[PDB]
């Protein structure tokens, strides 16, 4: 039943648009197969196009916004795009229909709607581009009856391995065509859908904008050589036509000219399944997902007070439906340091030097390939895997659809090398690599990431200890228990691996100094640091011990372990790994105490970061902010504790943490408030604040003596981050990387969909 399941999802979430660094386009979950993307810009002029073509995805002040309305990854979704440049209002309409035996079907319709200040008669170029990577797979365009183009529906006719045989249909669409009464005509005729059949090597497929312009080009290079002049020059939306020839190759151009408003259908039909979609069947499946997309978000996400209200809920699908839009499907070679230089090791004074100078060797070198389904922070700047955001993309997800989170988490772990590593930032492939510059590519296998994916398994394993097909399989997992199990046993190892990976690559120094403490074995010290940054903790400027040194040891590295030895003990228990539940309760126990020992200021009454003195001795360094709440964080504390008791106290304070737009970075009595770049040193982040609100509600629902504290303090913060996410969304219509703690203003980057999107699962409850 397992495998079984599995099979299912496998060809539930085979296709998608899984391209979310691109406006539109789709692309099933197979490295090497057929890929669509749309691209569209208005022509005024001889040269504009080239600026205002439109492909992969940015945001300046050219573009108004966009994203998805509703999305789901089995069902489809749709998404509005308001381009100021273009003049156009569009709208992307994706849909999947199952069947056959190679993952279904599915639809697309593209509507472009001129804007009120866009001339009524813009010319606005539009372009479908196909492309197929394989050695043994074809893909052909059926010619036209006409002499210069189609009249009617371009079809392309393909098939491979993976996919069986296929057609794929460019319906004749709605709208305007503009006709050239020019000489030109004669040999490129007045004007109509045109398709070019192209060959190239496989791995520069996905370069289709330059591909598109050197077809362009070349038209354009005709045209002189052929006395087509500044005389009598053919209109501007005719010299950028495309000279029609369709026939075979692993490219395809389908370039269409509206006049006005448009919209045109894209029909997926896998011969394998029953009839060939039509757009009868595209508008009715749409309708269809529209209502299921709806009534299983007031299921799953139903907002409490005081946010139960219209303004809320379409606020709340924005966020939902941006973050699980995001998902992608990525593959190819990723750029990796396999050297493991002594350097890296960090085990002298003035590492960080050291290090720089292994690096400069540039050892690194192409590995894999590599497969990734995963959501991700940032279409316009960022859309690729990152290792503990995806932790909290996951936790909104999860609720939507817990089989498809597990398929993400399984995903991940399918990474981690032998020794136990997973890269925190997944870029791969050529296209992946285009949009990180060669500097910043390099992964190194000693560089750690918040192991945030334990808190989804951790609320997997709370809802496996307590219809249409889709929403069958959507929680196959949990309904069938012996589903659920079976895939914990197969993760499980790699749990360990990553488990035991944290404890040889990351570990701290009590040994060799002054440290005295319950255990000589549990204490941390990230890897990667240096004299300004942090990264692989993901809390980039958060101040630490300076200078950096060999004997530091950080508290939330030591909470994050915390993390896992409790999700360790949970799955090791369900799977009776009894031996190993006796090593995790050690560890636990350890960690608790050496929480105290080594990271507690009763001088400061929060936990700290620590160093070792010029004198050689264990010195607190504290730095009152988000670090200093970890153990509460990440659940670690007793209800009762008095530590947690102090920690309510920073939490609440209103000169420290406490701003009216939610809990501060770094507090602004500390020396380091708003220094530097000034990135995790005050602005509000959403990811640590959902933190802070599911632990708040953890003590408020639970005898002790700050249920009650607990309580006004998740009321207000809940409250708090909310309202300000939602106020930046409904001036703005963003989701923002942060939150500025004195104006409550959006900054940073925008569309993170990404971890701001909790705010759905904050205003949802019920933890
Ligand atoms: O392609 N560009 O044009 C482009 C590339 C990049 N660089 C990407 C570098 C990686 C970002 C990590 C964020 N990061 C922060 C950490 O603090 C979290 O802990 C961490 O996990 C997350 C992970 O999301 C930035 C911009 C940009 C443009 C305009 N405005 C602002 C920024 C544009």
């Amino acid at each position: 039943l397992h495998s079984e399941i599995g099979r299912l999802n496998n060809q539930s979430l085979l296709w998608g648009p899984y391209r979310p660094n691109i406006y539109f386009g789709t692309r099933p979950r197979i490295g090497k197969s057929l890929m669509t993307g749309l691209m569209w810009g208005k022509i005024e002029s001889y040269t504009d196009f080239q600026h205002t073509v439109r492909y992969t995805c940015e945001q300046n002040e050219g573009m108004k916004g966009y994203g998805w309305d509703e999305y789901d990854p089995r069902r489809g979704g749709i998404q509005s795009i308001h381009d100021i440049q273009n003049g156009l209002d569009i709208t992307t309409s994706f849909v999947k229909i199952p069947g056959g035996a190679h993952g279904g079907s599915w639809a697309a319709r593209i509507k472009g709607t001129l804007n009120d200040d866009a001339p009524k008669d813009q010319k606005t170029i539009v372009v479908f581009y196909v492309s197929q990577e394989g050695e043994n797979s074809e893909l052909e365009a059926v010619p036209s009856e006409n002499e210069f183009g189609y009249e009617g529906d371009v079809i392309l006719k393909g098939r491979s391995e993976a996919l069986g045989n296929y057609k794929l249909v460019v319906t004749k669409g709605k709208g305007v065509i503009p006709q050239s009464d020019h000489d030109l005509s004669r040999l490129r005729g007045p004007g109509q859908t045109v398709v070019q059949s192209l060959t190239y090597p496989d791995e520069v497929l996905w370069q289709a904008k330059p591909i598109l312009f050197q077809q362009l080009k070349a038209g354009i290079d005709w045209l002189v050589e052929n006395k087509y002049d500044v005389a009598d020059p053919p209109p501007p939306w005719q010299v950028y036509l495309l000279a029609n020839k369709p026939g075979s190759g692993n490219v395809h151009i389908v370039q269409k000219v509206f006049e006005g408003d448009f919209e045109f259908d894209i029909l997926f039909s896998s011969e394998s399944a029953g009839k060939e979609v039509t757009s009868k069947d595209l508008e009715r499946e749409v309708k269809q997902a529209t209502e299921v997309f709806g009534e299983r978000f007031a299921r799953v996400f139903d907002l409490k007070a005081p946010f139960q209200g219209d303004n809320y809920k379409k606020f709340g699908k924005s966020m939902f439906s941006n973050l699980i839009g995001g998902i992608g499907y990525f593959y190819g070679h990723s750029l990796v340091d396999r050297s493991y230089a002594p350097e890296y090791d960090e085990e002298n004074e003035g590492f960080w030097e050291d290090a720089a100078e292994a690096r400069a060797r540039h050892q690194e070198a192409l590995e894999g390939p590599y497969e990734l389904f995963t959501s991700i922070p940032s279409r316009p700047f960022f859309p690729r895997g990152f290792l503990w955001d995806e932790g909290f993309h996951l936790l909104p997800i999860a609720d939507w659809d817990i089989d498809l989170a597990l398929e993400i988490i399984k995903s991940w772990y399918n990474l981690m090398d032998e020794d136990g590593w997973i890269a925190r930032e997944q870029i791969l492939g050529a296209e992946a690599r285009s949009k990180v510059p060669k500097e910043f590519q390099t992964q190194y296998p000693h560089y750690a990431n918040p192991p945030t994916l334990f808190l989804v398994l951790d609320n997997f394993v709370e809802r496996l200890r307590k219809l249409s097909l889709d929403e069958t399989l959507s929680t196959a997992s949990v309904d069938n228990p012996e589903v659920g199990l079976e895939y914990l046993r197969r993760l499980y190892p790699l749990l360990r691996r990553q488990f035991d990976w944290f404890r040889k690559t990351q570990a701290g120094d009590i040994k060799s100094y002054d440290r005295e403490a319950y255990s000589t074995k549990e204490a941390y010290r990230w890897r990667g640091r240096t004299v300004s940054h942090c990264l692989t903790s993901g809390l980039d400027d958060y101040p630490r011990p300076q200078p950096p040194h060999p004997g530091e040891l950080h508290v939330d590295l030591m909470s994050w372990v915390g993390v896992m030895v409790k999700s360790l003990i949970s799955i090791g228990s369900l799977l009776g790994a009894t031996e190993d539940v006796e090593f995790y309760t050690k560890v636990l126990d350890a960690i608790e105490h050496n929480l105290d020992d080594l990271h507690w200021s009763e001088k400061e009454g929060c936990y700290c970061d620590a160093t070792i003195d010029e004198f050689e001795e264990h010195k607190l360094v504290c730095h009152k902010g988000y670090i200093s709440l970890f153990p509460f964080l990440t659940g670690l504390l007793k209800p009762d504790s008095p530590k947690l008791g102090k920690l309510l106290a920073l939490i609440g304070d209103e000169s420290e943490l406490w701003s009216p737009y939610g809990l501060r970075s770094l507090s602004k009595k500390d020396e380091f408030y708003g220094t530097a770049e000034n990135y995790w040193r005050s602005p509000v982040w959403i990811n640590i604040n959902y933190l802070a609100i599911v632990q708040l509600y953890n003590i408020a629902t639970q005898d002790g003596p700050y249920k009650e504290t607990a309580r006004d303090l998740y009321t207000r913060l809940r409250k708090n981050i909310v309202e300000t996410v939602y106020r930046n969304w409904e001036e703005t219509g963003f989701a923002w990387e942060q939150y500025n703690p004195e104006t409550g203003k959006g900054q940073r980057t925008q569309h993170f969909t990404g971890w701001t999107s909790l705010v759905v699962k904050i205003m949802s409850g019920h933890h």
